[PDB]
């Protein structure tokens, strides 16, 4: 609140030369598996920034530090100082960017509210979603947690930033991976499976259930158990044919029309990038960068583009060469010319 907290932290993607930061207005805002949240205000800049402090065993690195270290990207939030606290006893606290909403709770005032996300938004925020993604998958990191609650949002802007690092691991194939991770709802199949070799696709379907369920107002996927969650998908995309299951498993509905999950105004392109995501195949889906240039999104490259408020889009197309490295090719649909 009022004190003001100095401490000696380290930049987050800076050459290590720690520097003394002062923050003030500290006040909790999550507080959970993940660890404890704040949000504090930098003394010089009046800058919001959140604090995340987890306990560390010190005999140990932190996955989580190593991944944010390496990361700079305007669609995940940036790590901008990390320090350690004691207790008693240690605790590592990362400093980053600070945004006021998340798509979880953005969805859940629409649907209480009996309402959908205007599509433009729907466009936007999973526009933004992919590009974090071919960003971080690029270094062969797959984030594990994608959800609407780790999808944060500045309303003003339309920007989307993901967060929450801590289930995030760089997949070395050939290094086994445990199976019970991401949220429930948004877990793909060959985890529900048991696959322990599986890639950052899994990351994608996620993505696919986000995106299914701003559309729907509700989780396309909402099973009862970590069981009946494979029911629920077979329920909506129907049995996996033994091809399709031999591609999730390392050892009877039919059919189901998409475009009938869905409302009846429902865009068909948003349909059509749907049934590209949620594909028992993990290599038959999309990557993220392959999203990004789907046609769902072409409004987003439209050059008289605008927010509802008039405002122009947030950072669209600044591309990066590390961002690009899966399909480099795809730039020329990415990039539009008059963003050139
Ligand atoms: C506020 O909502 C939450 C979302 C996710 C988590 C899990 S851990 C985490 N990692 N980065 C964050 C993080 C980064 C910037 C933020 C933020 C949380 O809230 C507002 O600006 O939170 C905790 C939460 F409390």
């Amino acid at each position: 609140l009022s004190k003001v907290t100095t401490v000696v932290a380290t930049p987050g993607q800076g050459p290590d030369r720690p520097q003394e930061v002062s923050y003030t207005d500290t006040k909790v805002i999550g507080n959970g598996s993940f660890g404890v949240v704040y949000q504090a205000k930098l003394c010089d800049s009046g800058e919001l920034v959140a604090i995340k402090k987890v306990l560390q065993d010190k005999r140990f690195k932190n996955r989580e530090l190593q991944i944010m270290r390496k990361l700079d990207h305007c669609n995940i939030v940036r790590l901008r100082y990390f320090f350690y606290s004691s207790g008693e006893e240690v605790y590592l606290n990362l400093v980053l960017d600070y945004v006021p909403e998340t798509v979880y709770r953005v969805a859940r005032h629409y649907s209480r509210a009996k309402q959908t996300l205007p599509v433009i938004y729907v466009k936007l925020y999973m526009y933004q979603l992919f590009r974090s993604l071919a960003y971080i998958h690029s270094f062969g990191i797959c984030h594990r947690d994608i959800k609407p609650q780790n999808l944060l949002l500045d309303p003003d802007t339309a920007v989307l930033k993901l967060c929450d690092f801590g289930s995030a691991k760089q997949l070395v194939r050939g290094e086994p991976n445990v199976s019970y991770i991401c949220s429930r709802y948004y877990r793909a199949p060959e985890l529900i499976f048991g696959a322990t070799d599986y890639t950052s696709s899994i990351d994608v379907w996620s993505a696919g259930c986000v995106l299914a369920e701003l559309l729907l107002g509700q989780p396309i996927f909402p099973g009862d158990s970590g069981v009946d969650q494979l029911v629920e998908i077979i329920k909506v995309l129907g049995t996996p044919t033994r091809e399709q299951i031999r591609e999730m498993n390392p050892n009877q509905i039919k059919a189901h029309p998409w475009t009938k999950v869905f409302r009846p105004r429902t865009p068909p392109e948003a349909i059509a990038l749907c049934s590209r995501l949620l594909e028992y195949t993990p290599t038959a889906r999309l990557t993220p960068l392959e999203a990004c240039a789907h046609s769902f999104f072409d409004e987003l490259r439209d050059p008289n583009v605008k927010l509802p408020n008039g405002r122009d889009t947030p950072a669209l197309f600044n591309f990066t060469t590390q961002e690009l490295s899966s399909n480099p090719p795809l730039a020329t649909i990415l990039i539009p010319p008059h963003a050139r």
